[PDB]
């Protein structure tokens, strides 16, 4: 899902998603993290 976690770049999200939600990967969509 998309979130409201602000980011400039994807490598910011990926570990945050893996840490928080336990998702496989994340990507910065339109300046906000999307985890999947």
């Amino acid at each position: 899902r998309p979130t409201d976690i602000k980011c400039s770049e994807s490598y910011q999200c990926f570990p945050v998603c893996k840490s928080r939600f336990g998702k496989t990967n994340g990507r910065c969509v339109n300046g906000f993290c999307d985890c999947f």
